[PDB]
Protein backbone atom coordinates (compact mmCIF):
# COMPACT_ATOMS: atom_id res chain seq x y z
CA UNK A 1 0.00 0.00 0.00
CA UNK A 2 1.27 3.47 -1.00
CA UNK A 3 -0.69 4.92 2.07
CA UNK A 4 1.51 3.39 5.13
CA UNK A 5 -0.34 3.47 8.28
CA UNK A 6 1.05 3.14 11.52
CA UNK A 7 0.45 4.19 15.51
CA UNK A 8 0.76 7.98 15.44
CA UNK A 9 2.38 7.69 19.10
CA UNK A 10 5.06 5.40 18.13
CA UNK A 11 5.42 6.68 14.28
CA UNK A 12 6.34 10.21 13.22
CA UNK A 13 4.88 10.25 9.57
CA UNK A 14 0.74 10.01 10.13
CA UNK A 15 -1.49 12.55 10.26
CA UNK A 16 -3.21 13.07 13.13
CA UNK A 17 -6.81 14.16 12.90
CA UNK A 18 -8.71 16.86 15.68
CA UNK A 19 -12.08 17.65 15.87
CA UNK A 20 -11.47 20.91 17.49
CA UNK A 21 -15.07 22.85 17.32
CA UNK A 22 -18.68 22.78 15.78
CA UNK A 23 -20.41 26.10 15.57
CA UNK A 24 -23.18 27.36 13.69
CA UNK A 25 -22.70 24.65 11.37
CA UNK A 26 -18.91 25.33 10.66
CA UNK A 27 -16.62 22.29 11.97
CA UNK A 28 -12.67 22.80 12.24
CA UNK A 29 -10.35 19.87 11.89
CA UNK A 30 -6.75 20.05 12.86
CA UNK A 31 -4.70 17.64 10.97
CA UNK A 32 -0.60 17.44 12.01
CA UNK A 33 2.30 15.59 11.23
CA UNK A 34 4.50 14.87 13.50
CA UNK A 35 2.62 15.19 16.79
CA UNK A 36 3.67 14.07 19.94
CA UNK A 37 7.38 12.96 18.52
CA UNK A 38 8.45 15.49 15.78
CA UNK A 39 9.59 15.21 12.06
CA UNK A 40 12.56 17.03 10.52
CA UNK A 41 11.88 20.27 8.36
CA UNK A 42 14.74 20.57 6.03
CA UNK A 43 15.81 21.55 1.87
CA UNK A 44 16.43 17.88 1.95
CA UNK A 45 13.59 16.32 4.08
CA UNK A 46 10.15 17.19 4.83
CA UNK A 47 6.41 16.66 4.79
CA UNK A 48 5.26 18.85 1.41
CA UNK A 49 1.29 18.85 1.74
CA UNK A 50 -1.87 17.77 3.73
CA UNK A 51 -4.94 16.81 2.13
CA UNK A 52 -8.64 16.44 4.33
CA UNK A 53 -11.44 14.19 2.72
CA UNK A 54 -14.77 13.60 4.19
CA UNK A 55 -17.02 11.39 3.48
CA UNK A 56 -20.74 12.00 5.06
CA UNK A 57 -22.91 9.37 6.17
CA UNK A 58 -25.63 9.71 3.32
CA UNK A 59 -23.02 9.84 0.54
CA UNK A 60 -21.71 7.24 -1.94
CA UNK A 61 -18.79 9.75 -2.81
CA UNK A 62 -16.38 11.00 -0.21
CA UNK A 63 -15.41 14.82 -0.97
CA UNK A 64 -12.03 16.48 -0.67
CA UNK A 65 -12.74 19.31 1.73
CA UNK A 66 -8.85 21.09 0.87
CA UNK A 67 -4.81 20.54 1.06
CA UNK A 68 -2.66 22.28 2.86
CA UNK A 69 0.73 22.85 0.75
CA UNK A 70 3.93 23.21 3.03
CA UNK A 71 6.44 25.07 0.52
CA UNK A 72 8.84 26.54 2.36
CA UNK A 73 12.06 24.32 3.95
CA UNK A 74 14.66 26.60 4.08
CA UNK A 75 16.34 26.91 0.36
CA UNK A 76 18.22 30.16 -0.26
CA UNK A 77 20.62 31.33 -2.75
CA UNK A 78 23.06 30.92 -0.02
CA UNK A 79 22.65 27.04 0.49
CA UNK A 80 20.30 24.84 2.24
CA UNK A 81 19.01 25.56 5.13
CA UNK A 82 19.85 29.27 4.90
CA UNK A 83 16.33 31.16 4.45
CA UNK A 84 14.88 30.86 7.89
CA UNK A 85 11.26 30.14 6.77
CA UNK A 86 10.43 26.71 7.50
CA UNK A 87 6.75 26.32 7.41
CA UNK A 88 5.39 23.18 9.65
CA UNK A 89 3.02 20.31 8.55
CA UNK A 90 0.44 21.51 10.59
CA UNK A 91 -3.05 22.80 8.70
CA UNK A 92 -6.55 24.02 9.79
CA UNK A 93 -9.92 23.45 7.77
CA UNK A 94 -12.91 25.06 8.13
CA UNK A 95 -15.61 23.76 6.39
CA UNK A 96 -19.85 23.64 6.39
CA UNK A 97 -20.78 19.85 7.60
CA UNK A 98 -24.72 18.69 8.29
CA UNK A 99 -24.52 14.92 9.01
CA UNK A 100 -21.84 12.84 10.16
CA UNK A 101 -18.80 10.99 8.89
CA UNK A 102 -15.36 9.58 8.05
CA UNK A 103 -12.59 12.10 7.78
CA UNK A 104 -9.20 10.61 5.96
CA UNK A 105 -5.91 12.67 6.13
CA UNK A 106 -3.55 11.95 3.65
CA UNK A 107 0.53 13.52 3.96
CA UNK A 108 3.40 13.29 1.61
CA UNK A 109 7.16 12.93 2.84
CA UNK A 110 9.66 13.42 0.25
CA UNK A 111 11.78 11.20 0.92
CA UNK A 112 9.47 8.46 3.45
CA UNK A 113 6.27 8.12 0.60
CA UNK A 114 2.43 8.66 1.20
CA UNK A 115 0.94 8.22 5.04
CA UNK A 116 -2.81 8.05 5.82
CA UNK A 117 -4.93 8.86 8.40
CA UNK A 118 -8.65 8.42 10.10
CA UNK A 119 -11.02 9.64 12.20
CA UNK A 120 -14.72 9.94 12.95
CA UNK A 121 -16.90 13.35 12.54
CA UNK A 122 -20.13 13.56 14.89
CA UNK A 123 -22.85 15.99 14.58
CA UNK B 1 -3.50 45.31 -13.21
CA UNK B 2 -4.09 41.19 -12.54
CA UNK B 3 -3.99 41.51 -8.75
CA UNK B 4 -6.85 43.32 -7.36
CA UNK B 5 -6.37 45.10 -3.94
CA UNK B 6 -8.77 47.41 -2.14
CA UNK B 7 -9.83 47.99 1.66
CA UNK B 8 -11.10 44.62 3.84
CA UNK B 9 -13.60 45.92 5.35
CA UNK B 10 -14.95 47.79 2.06
CA UNK B 11 -14.38 44.68 0.06
CA UNK B 12 -15.45 40.72 -0.16
CA UNK B 13 -12.64 39.32 -2.24
CA UNK B 14 -9.80 41.34 -0.09
CA UNK B 15 -7.41 38.49 2.00
CA UNK B 16 -7.04 39.56 4.99
CA UNK B 17 -3.97 38.76 6.99
CA UNK B 18 -3.86 38.42 10.43
CA UNK B 19 -0.46 37.21 11.94
CA UNK B 20 -1.76 35.44 15.42
CA UNK B 21 1.25 34.81 17.51
CA UNK B 22 4.92 35.57 16.01
CA UNK B 23 7.00 34.62 19.32
CA UNK B 24 10.52 33.41 19.18
CA UNK B 25 10.50 32.39 15.74
CA UNK B 26 7.48 30.96 16.22
CA UNK B 27 4.91 32.35 13.74
CA UNK B 28 0.93 31.66 13.21
CA UNK B 29 -0.81 33.56 10.46
CA UNK B 30 -4.37 33.63 9.74
CA UNK B 31 -6.31 34.37 6.32
CA UNK B 32 -9.31 34.81 4.97
CA UNK B 33 -11.37 36.28 2.30
CA UNK B 34 -14.77 38.05 3.54
CA UNK B 35 -13.59 38.86 6.72
CA UNK B 36 -16.23 42.05 7.35
CA UNK B 37 -18.41 41.29 4.44
CA UNK B 38 -18.98 37.03 3.59
CA UNK B 39 -18.46 36.22 0.19
CA UNK B 40 -20.43 33.83 -1.39
CA UNK B 41 -19.73 30.00 -1.62
CA UNK B 42 -21.78 28.09 -4.10
CA UNK B 43 -20.67 25.40 -6.64
CA UNK B 44 -21.39 28.53 -9.29
CA UNK B 45 -19.34 30.95 -7.23
CA UNK B 46 -16.78 30.66 -4.42
CA UNK B 47 -13.39 31.05 -2.93
CA UNK B 48 -10.91 28.57 -4.30
CA UNK B 49 -7.65 29.39 -2.61
CA UNK B 50 -5.03 31.16 -0.90
CA UNK B 51 -1.56 31.72 -0.91
CA UNK B 52 1.22 32.73 1.50
CA UNK B 53 3.74 34.95 0.36
CA UNK B 54 6.70 35.90 2.73
CA UNK B 55 9.68 37.78 2.06
CA UNK B 56 12.34 38.54 5.11
CA UNK B 57 14.13 41.44 5.77
CA UNK B 58 17.58 40.37 4.41
CA UNK B 59 16.54 38.52 1.24
CA UNK B 60 16.23 39.53 -2.25
CA UNK B 61 13.45 37.08 -3.34
CA UNK B 62 10.22 36.35 -1.41
CA UNK B 63 9.28 32.90 -0.60
CA UNK B 64 6.43 30.83 -1.03
CA UNK B 65 5.16 30.05 2.85
CA UNK B 66 2.30 27.93 1.86
CA UNK B 67 -0.87 27.11 -0.13
CA UNK B 68 -4.90 26.68 1.10
CA UNK B 69 -6.69 25.16 -0.89
CA UNK B 70 -10.91 25.25 -0.18
CA UNK B 71 -12.27 22.53 -2.66
CA UNK B 72 -15.56 21.84 -1.38
CA UNK B 73 -18.58 23.50 -2.63
CA UNK B 74 -22.03 21.62 -2.50
CA UNK B 75 -21.15 19.93 -5.78
CA UNK B 76 -22.75 16.44 -5.71
CA UNK B 77 -25.45 13.70 -8.05
CA UNK B 78 -28.17 15.37 -6.71
CA UNK B 79 -27.11 18.31 -8.49
CA UNK B 80 -25.30 21.55 -7.61
CA UNK B 81 -25.33 23.02 -3.87
CA UNK B 82 -27.09 19.74 -2.69
CA UNK B 83 -24.02 17.99 -0.36
CA UNK B 84 -24.03 20.38 2.46
CA UNK B 85 -20.29 20.07 2.23
CA UNK B 86 -18.68 23.61 1.57
CA UNK B 87 -15.35 24.55 2.67
CA UNK B 88 -14.92 28.00 4.14
CA UNK B 89 -11.91 30.02 2.72
CA UNK B 90 -9.79 30.29 6.01
CA UNK B 91 -6.60 29.49 6.12
CA UNK B 92 -3.90 29.04 9.44
CA UNK B 93 -0.28 29.24 8.38
CA UNK B 94 2.43 28.11 11.34
CA UNK B 95 6.02 28.79 10.16
CA UNK B 96 9.17 29.53 11.57
CA UNK B 97 11.25 32.96 11.24
CA UNK B 98 14.27 34.35 11.94
CA UNK B 99 13.53 38.18 10.51
CA UNK B 100 11.13 40.30 10.34
CA UNK B 101 9.49 40.86 6.86
CA UNK B 102 6.85 41.32 4.64
CA UNK B 103 3.90 39.25 4.00
CA UNK B 104 1.40 38.94 1.24
CA UNK B 105 -1.38 37.04 0.08
CA UNK B 106 -2.98 36.19 -2.95
CA UNK B 107 -6.83 34.78 -3.61
CA UNK B 108 -8.78 33.06 -6.62
CA UNK B 109 -12.23 33.61 -7.12
CA UNK B 110 -14.24 31.53 -9.89
CA UNK B 111 -15.67 34.56 -11.28
CA UNK B 112 -13.96 37.52 -10.01
CA UNK B 113 -10.22 36.73 -10.74
CA UNK B 114 -7.16 37.52 -8.59
CA UNK B 115 -7.05 39.47 -5.15
CA UNK B 116 -4.01 40.27 -3.04
CA UNK B 117 -3.55 41.51 0.78
CA UNK B 118 -0.04 42.90 2.31
CA UNK B 119 0.99 42.99 6.23
CA UNK B 120 4.08 43.42 8.40
CA UNK B 121 5.53 40.55 10.56
CA UNK B 122 7.43 41.94 13.45
CA UNK B 123 9.18 39.34 16.08
CA UNK C 1 -11.46 1.98 -0.13
CA UNK C 2 -11.51 5.58 -1.07
CA UNK C 3 -9.76 4.75 -4.26
CA UNK C 4 -11.49 3.43 -7.18
CA UNK C 5 -9.51 1.19 -9.45
CA UNK C 6 -12.52 0.05 -11.83
CA UNK C 7 -14.45 2.10 -13.82
CA UNK C 8 -18.31 1.53 -14.69
CA UNK C 9 -20.77 1.37 -17.13
CA UNK C 10 -21.19 4.12 -19.58
CA UNK C 11 -18.73 6.67 -17.24
CA UNK C 12 -15.33 7.27 -17.70
CA UNK C 13 -13.27 8.32 -14.47
CA UNK C 14 -10.35 5.67 -14.51
CA UNK C 15 -6.97 7.54 -14.95
CA UNK C 16 -5.47 6.42 -18.20
CA UNK C 17 -1.38 6.43 -18.48
CA UNK C 18 -0.11 6.75 -21.86
CA UNK C 19 3.81 6.76 -22.06
CA UNK C 20 4.49 9.47 -24.73
CA UNK C 21 8.58 9.22 -24.39
CA UNK C 22 11.38 6.61 -22.84
CA UNK C 23 14.72 7.58 -24.29
CA UNK C 24 17.67 6.74 -22.26
CA UNK C 25 15.66 7.73 -18.97
CA UNK C 26 13.98 11.42 -20.88
CA UNK C 27 10.31 10.26 -20.09
CA UNK C 28 7.35 12.01 -20.46
CA UNK C 29 3.70 10.47 -19.43
CA UNK C 30 0.23 11.73 -20.26
CA UNK C 31 -2.51 11.39 -18.02
CA UNK C 32 -5.98 11.23 -19.27
CA UNK C 33 -9.76 10.73 -18.03
CA UNK C 34 -12.27 10.00 -20.35
CA UNK C 35 -10.22 10.23 -23.21
CA UNK C 36 -12.33 8.44 -26.04
CA UNK C 37 -15.34 8.65 -24.40
CA UNK C 38 -15.29 12.59 -22.95
CA UNK C 39 -15.70 12.77 -19.36
CA UNK C 40 -18.29 16.18 -18.58
CA UNK C 41 -16.97 19.55 -17.74
CA UNK C 42 -19.20 22.01 -16.32
CA UNK C 43 -19.29 24.27 -13.11
CA UNK C 44 -21.50 21.61 -11.66
CA UNK C 45 -19.29 19.01 -12.64
CA UNK C 46 -15.92 18.24 -13.70
CA UNK C 47 -13.02 16.55 -12.87
CA UNK C 48 -10.32 18.67 -10.26
CA UNK C 49 -6.85 16.91 -10.89
CA UNK C 50 -4.44 14.09 -11.50
CA UNK C 51 -1.82 13.34 -9.34
CA UNK C 52 1.09 11.06 -10.84
CA UNK C 53 3.56 9.04 -8.54
CA UNK C 54 6.56 6.57 -9.51
CA UNK C 55 8.15 4.42 -7.52
CA UNK C 56 11.77 3.18 -9.07
CA UNK C 57 12.77 -0.60 -8.63
CA UNK C 58 15.21 -0.49 -5.79
CA UNK C 59 13.39 2.49 -3.76
CA UNK C 60 11.08 1.83 -0.42
CA UNK C 61 9.51 4.68 -0.41
CA UNK C 62 7.30 6.17 -3.69
CA UNK C 63 7.77 9.99 -5.25
CA UNK C 64 4.93 12.00 -6.10
CA UNK C 65 6.09 13.52 -9.87
CA UNK C 66 3.86 15.85 -9.98
CA UNK C 67 0.11 17.16 -9.82
CA UNK C 68 -1.91 18.80 -12.21
CA UNK C 69 -5.02 21.23 -11.52
CA UNK C 70 -7.56 22.07 -14.14
CA UNK C 71 -9.14 25.06 -12.55
CA UNK C 72 -11.99 26.38 -15.23
CA UNK C 73 -15.47 25.41 -15.75
CA UNK C 74 -17.34 27.91 -17.41
CA UNK C 75 -18.14 30.03 -14.33
CA UNK C 76 -18.78 33.33 -14.44
CA UNK C 77 -20.28 36.54 -13.36
CA UNK C 78 -23.08 35.46 -16.36
CA UNK C 79 -23.60 32.92 -14.12
CA UNK C 80 -22.67 28.80 -14.32
CA UNK C 81 -21.53 27.77 -17.72
CA UNK C 82 -21.10 31.03 -19.52
CA UNK C 83 -17.47 31.84 -19.51
CA UNK C 84 -16.87 29.62 -22.38
CA UNK C 85 -13.62 28.89 -20.76
CA UNK C 86 -13.18 24.92 -20.01
CA UNK C 87 -9.83 23.23 -19.12
CA UNK C 88 -9.70 20.00 -19.52
CA UNK C 89 -8.36 16.81 -17.84
CA UNK C 90 -5.21 16.10 -19.54
CA UNK C 91 -1.70 16.26 -17.76
CA UNK C 92 1.88 15.55 -19.36
CA UNK C 93 4.78 15.01 -16.93
CA UNK C 94 8.33 15.25 -17.59
CA UNK C 95 10.52 13.77 -15.80
CA UNK C 96 14.13 12.07 -15.60
CA UNK C 97 13.81 8.38 -14.23
CA UNK C 98 17.20 6.64 -14.14
CA UNK C 99 15.88 3.11 -12.85
CA UNK C 100 12.20 1.43 -14.07
CA UNK C 101 9.81 1.54 -11.80
CA UNK C 102 5.72 1.77 -10.81
CA UNK C 103 3.65 4.36 -12.50
CA UNK C 104 0.47 5.10 -9.82
CA UNK C 105 -1.49 7.77 -11.04
CA UNK C 106 -4.15 9.47 -8.75
CA UNK C 107 -7.70 11.55 -9.82
CA UNK C 108 -10.68 13.61 -8.09
CA UNK C 109 -14.04 14.08 -9.77
CA UNK C 110 -15.91 16.51 -7.49
CA UNK C 111 -19.64 14.64 -7.27
CA UNK C 112 -17.76 10.97 -7.99
CA UNK C 113 -15.08 10.90 -5.98
CA UNK C 114 -11.24 9.70 -5.95
CA UNK C 115 -9.65 7.27 -8.45
CA UNK C 116 -6.48 5.40 -9.09
CA UNK C 117 -5.21 3.76 -11.97
CA UNK C 118 -1.62 2.33 -13.12
CA UNK C 119 1.12 1.51 -15.33
CA UNK C 120 4.70 0.21 -15.27
CA UNK C 121 7.65 2.23 -16.72
CA UNK C 122 10.10 0.35 -18.37
CA UNK C 123 13.96 1.13 -19.49
CA UNK D 1 5.99 43.43 -7.68
CA UNK D 2 6.68 40.24 -7.21
CA UNK D 3 6.40 38.38 -9.82
CA UNK D 4 9.83 39.32 -11.62
CA UNK D 5 9.75 39.64 -15.82
CA UNK D 6 12.97 39.08 -18.24
CA UNK D 7 13.40 38.28 -21.77
CA UNK D 8 13.23 34.72 -21.80
CA UNK D 9 16.52 34.19 -24.19
CA UNK D 10 18.87 35.84 -21.51
CA UNK D 11 17.19 34.86 -18.12
CA UNK D 12 16.49 31.15 -17.31
CA UNK D 13 13.47 31.99 -15.11
CA UNK D 14 11.00 33.49 -17.15
CA UNK D 15 8.28 31.36 -17.99
CA UNK D 16 7.41 30.51 -21.95
CA UNK D 17 4.50 30.41 -23.28
CA UNK D 18 3.73 28.35 -26.69
CA UNK D 19 0.76 28.08 -28.75
CA UNK D 20 0.69 24.69 -29.71
CA UNK D 21 -3.02 24.65 -31.05
CA UNK D 22 -5.85 27.18 -31.53
CA UNK D 23 -8.68 25.41 -33.96
CA UNK D 24 -11.97 26.20 -33.75
CA UNK D 25 -12.16 26.63 -29.97
CA UNK D 26 -9.88 23.96 -29.32
CA UNK D 27 -6.72 25.52 -26.97
CA UNK D 28 -3.14 23.99 -26.17
CA UNK D 29 -0.64 26.31 -24.99
CA UNK D 30 2.53 24.67 -23.41
CA UNK D 31 4.52 27.09 -20.81
CA UNK D 32 7.90 25.56 -19.74
CA UNK D 33 10.60 27.58 -17.63
CA UNK D 34 14.66 27.19 -18.92
CA UNK D 35 13.31 26.57 -22.83
CA UNK D 36 16.82 28.51 -23.86
CA UNK D 37 18.99 28.14 -21.01
CA UNK D 38 18.41 24.72 -18.53
CA UNK D 39 17.34 25.96 -14.72
CA UNK D 40 19.10 23.43 -12.60
CA UNK D 41 16.86 20.73 -10.59
CA UNK D 42 18.22 20.00 -7.70
CA UNK D 43 16.99 18.76 -4.02
CA UNK D 44 18.34 22.29 -2.67
CA UNK D 45 16.96 24.36 -6.35
CA UNK D 46 14.58 24.00 -8.28
CA UNK D 47 11.56 25.29 -10.25
CA UNK D 48 8.18 24.33 -8.03
CA UNK D 49 5.18 25.33 -10.11
CA UNK D 50 3.46 26.68 -12.88
CA UNK D 51 0.27 28.34 -13.01
CA UNK D 52 -1.25 29.39 -16.37
CA UNK D 53 -4.02 32.40 -16.07
CA UNK D 54 -6.21 33.70 -19.66
CA UNK D 55 -8.14 36.76 -19.14
CA UNK D 56 -10.92 36.50 -22.68
CA UNK D 57 -10.96 39.94 -24.36
CA UNK D 58 -14.63 40.55 -23.04
CA UNK D 59 -14.37 39.26 -19.77
CA UNK D 60 -13.86 41.58 -16.99
CA UNK D 61 -12.34 39.17 -14.79
CA UNK D 62 -9.09 36.65 -15.48
CA UNK D 63 -9.42 33.22 -15.13
CA UNK D 64 -7.11 30.72 -14.16
CA UNK D 65 -6.76 27.74 -16.41
CA UNK D 66 -4.34 25.63 -14.19
CA UNK D 67 -1.58 25.17 -12.22
CA UNK D 68 1.33 22.53 -12.65
CA UNK D 69 3.19 21.29 -9.58
CA UNK D 70 6.93 19.61 -10.23
CA UNK D 71 7.39 17.80 -7.20
CA UNK D 72 10.05 15.28 -7.58
CA UNK D 73 14.19 16.62 -7.21
CA UNK D 74 16.28 13.88 -6.30
CA UNK D 75 15.72 14.02 -2.75
CA UNK D 76 16.10 10.05 -1.22
CA UNK D 77 16.14 8.49 2.12
CA UNK D 78 20.33 8.35 0.70
CA UNK D 79 20.74 12.03 0.93
CA UNK D 80 19.62 15.09 -1.53
CA UNK D 81 19.92 14.26 -5.33
CA UNK D 82 20.26 10.37 -4.95
CA UNK D 83 16.50 9.56 -6.11
CA UNK D 84 17.23 9.84 -9.75
CA UNK D 85 13.84 11.34 -10.15
CA UNK D 86 13.51 14.86 -11.42
CA UNK D 87 10.60 16.38 -12.40
CA UNK D 88 10.99 19.02 -15.33
CA UNK D 89 9.58 22.38 -15.32
CA UNK D 90 7.33 21.93 -18.21
CA UNK D 91 3.56 22.22 -18.77
CA UNK D 92 0.87 21.20 -20.89
CA UNK D 93 -3.03 22.94 -20.86
CA UNK D 94 -5.77 21.61 -22.73
CA UNK D 95 -8.64 24.02 -22.76
CA UNK D 96 -11.62 25.08 -24.32
CA UNK D 97 -12.45 29.10 -25.18
CA UNK D 98 -14.58 30.40 -27.18
CA UNK D 99 -12.57 34.32 -27.75
CA UNK D 100 -9.41 34.97 -28.38
CA UNK D 101 -7.55 36.58 -25.50
CA UNK D 102 -4.48 37.72 -22.93
CA UNK D 103 -2.27 34.68 -21.35
CA UNK D 104 -0.44 34.83 -18.09
CA UNK D 105 1.99 32.31 -16.39
CA UNK D 106 3.70 32.75 -13.51
CA UNK D 107 6.38 30.00 -11.74
CA UNK D 108 8.02 29.85 -8.73
CA UNK D 109 11.72 29.33 -8.42
CA UNK D 110 12.53 27.86 -4.33
CA UNK D 111 15.22 30.30 -3.97
CA UNK D 112 15.09 33.21 -6.65
CA UNK D 113 11.21 33.99 -6.17
CA UNK D 114 8.48 34.66 -8.60
CA UNK D 115 8.15 34.86 -12.19
CA UNK D 116 6.01 35.90 -15.25
CA UNK D 117 5.92 35.76 -18.57
CA UNK D 118 2.93 36.98 -21.50
CA UNK D 119 1.54 36.18 -24.77
CA UNK D 120 -1.76 36.39 -26.88
CA UNK D 121 -3.92 33.75 -27.89
CA UNK D 122 -5.43 34.25 -31.30
CA UNK D 123 -8.31 31.42 -32.09
FE1 LIG E 1 10.45 11.83 6.65
FE1 LIG F 1 -16.41 36.38 -6.07
FE1 LIG G 1 -17.61 12.53 -12.48
FE1 LIG H 1 16.30 29.56 -9.58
Amino acid sequence: ELFQTADWKKQKHVPVIEVLRAEGGVVEVKVSVGKEIPHPNTTEHHIAWIELVFQPEGSKFPYVVGRAEFAAHGASVDGPNTSGVYTDPVAVFAFKAEKSGKLTAFSYCNIHGLWMGEATLSL
